[PDB]
């Protein structure tokens, strides 16, 4: 028997995690004694594509990291299992956990996602959807990065990979080579990092998101024109404001993920030295 092999009978639904445009994730107790003490597992599936799951399954099949969501294998159309991680992700748990998450805990998150970023790239990956919606909190001490769906492999030498399919990009994570030429370094990966921490340090709020916060600088009325402002605004040197309460050192580590030209921008390796001077 093949431990990584979940049968279809047995995969049980307890209720929806959450879903994208064409992916779902669904809490599910695979229970092959019928009692229901069988483990609670993570499913993701495609709604009624199957080519990119295939891919995401095996990217996340051969990636072994603490911070990185564990793969824990499929169901055959195609399922895959992963573990459940109750507290769901920082968009959901942050606003509801201010009071238990201070900015010293924060900094450990950011030390956290940088280093399974770090690993991703350090595997030859560009993730393309680095955002708090795909970061997994395990505890309120851990995080993982906790989706893989656009991820793309660079080939070796090559620096980058070009996307052909721009349909369900998150515009406002973004790096000004993504938005014009389609063009995904792990620069570009560095650059969403720091938007995912500006997320992480207003605490997931609505109000304050990189969405609403971009439509604030470039208007909202732009329609069809709006990336264009938005990398028109990107040129002139503009950049999400700092979150309240952060201070300027942690807000200078940010800026530097934000370097228009990819290679200015500090790398994750960089960034956890960062991090970790301001935590000691
Ligand atoms: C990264 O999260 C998503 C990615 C894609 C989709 Cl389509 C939905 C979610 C999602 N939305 N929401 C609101 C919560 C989600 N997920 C979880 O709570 C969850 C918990 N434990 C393990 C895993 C593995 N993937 N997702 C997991």
């Amino acid at each position: 028997v093949d431990p990584t092999h979940f049968e279809k009978r047995f995969l049980k639904r307890i209720r929806d995690l959450g879903e994208g445009h064409f992916g779902k994730v669904e809490l599910c107790r695979y229970d092959p004694e019928g009692d229901n003490t069988g483990e609670q597992v993570a499913v993701k599936s495609l709604k009624p594509h199957i080519a990119d799951l295939k891919k995401e399954i095996e990217i996340l099949r051969n990636l072994y990291h603490e911070n990185i969501v564990k793969y824990k294998g499929i169901c055959t159309g195609i399922k895959l299992i992963m573990e459940f991680l109750p507290s769901g992700s920082l968009k959901e748990y942050l606003p509801k956990n201010k009071n238990k998450i201070n900015l010293k805990q924060q900094l450990k998150y950011a030390v956290q996602i940088c280093k399974g970023m770090d690993y991703l790239g350090s595997r030859q990956y560009v993730h393309r959807d680095l955002a708090a919606r795909n970061v997994l909190v395990e505890s309120e001490h851990q995080v993982k990065i906790g989706d893989f769906g656009l991820t793309k492999a660079i080939e070796t030498d090559k620096e980058y990979y070009t996307v052909k399919d721009d349909r369900d990009s998150p515009v406002f994570w973004y790096a000004p080579e993504c938005l014009m030429q389609s063009k995904f370094y792990i620069a570009s990966d560095v650059w969403s990092f720091g938007v995912t921490l500006h997320e992480l340090l207003t605490y997931c709020d609505s109000d304050s998101s990189p969405m609403a916060l971009f439509l604030k600088m470039i208007g909202p009325t732009h329609g069809q024109m709006t990336v264009t402002r938005l990398v028109n605004t990107l040129k002139e040197g503009k950049r999400l404001p700092c979150p309240p309460n952060c201070p300027d050192e942690v807000y200078q580590l940010m800026r530097k993920c934000w370097e228009f030209q990819p290679s200015n921008r500090t790398s994750f390796q960089n960034l956890i030295e960062g991090f970790e001077a301001l935590l000691k």
